């Protein structure tokens, strides 16, 4: 039997709507914020409406990917699929904790903090991940720029989590209704939610 395109936690319709709108509000507020406007030259090289900037968005249900498999063509795919914990967890319900919303010149996303139980489902094959605890890459993609490729959001999140690793977040340059707004430079932005969002999701496989 051939594997799916990827395994992951697929949010319920309820949660998807909640997270998508939250993400949407973040883009609208961020783009309207003075601290962001005066940094536009570090974001693009040419007022920017971020909702349109991130034109490529998930068509429907949002998800948090664990392992990209490419129907078995991806390295370590077969080995990930064969694990008991994956076959056992298939179809099960989980609660994912969203800790922050972030934006870079390439992607917009939400940071997921996995529990130890959920970390069991994280693959164990990057230089970015160096220093950060496994699963730091976990995320939900909300949108990307026109010519941005898959897997970029995870790479973007890791990079941001490296800046914070060196206590270089800088003071919050503003307050939004949901939390503190941080400017990380090079077009990178992070909203650390005051209260973590919880989303219900089902762990399963997507076959395209
Ligand atoms: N190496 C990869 N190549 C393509 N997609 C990947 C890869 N790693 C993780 N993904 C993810 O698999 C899903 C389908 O592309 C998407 O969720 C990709 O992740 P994102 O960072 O959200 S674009």
């Amino acid at each position: 039997d051939f594997l799916p395109l990827y395994f992951g936690w697929f949010l319920t319709k309820k949660s998807s709507e909640t997270l998508r709108k939250a993400g949407q509000v973040f883009l609208e507020e961020l783009g309207n914020h003075k601290a962001f406007k005066k940094e536009l030259r570090h974001f693009i090289s040419g007022k920017l409406e971020l909702v349109s900037y991130f034109g490529k968005r998930p068509p429907g249900v949002l998800h948090c990917t664990t392992k990209f498999c490419d129907y078995g063509k991806a390295a370590g795919a077969e080995e990930y699929a064969q694990q008991e914990v994956v076959k056992r967890s298939y179809g099960k319900a989980f609660k994912l904790s969203i800790s922050a919303l972030f934006v870079t010149p390439k992607t917009a996303g939400a940071q997921v903090v996995l529990t130890d139980q959920e970390l069991q489902l994280w693959p164990s094959d990057p230089s970015a991940s160096e220093g950060l605890p496994p699963g730091s890459r976990a995320h939900v993609t909300l949108g990307c720029a026109a010519d941005v490729q898959p897997a970029q959001t995870g790479l973007d999140l890791l990079d941001i989590l490296q800046q914070v690793k060196g206590g270089s977040q800088g003071e919050a340059v503003g307050e939004l209704p949901r939390g503190k707004l941080y400017s990380l430079g090079k077009g990178r932005w992070m909203l650390s939610l005051t209260k973590k969002m919880e989303v219900k999701a089902i762990f399963t496989g997507y076959y395209g």
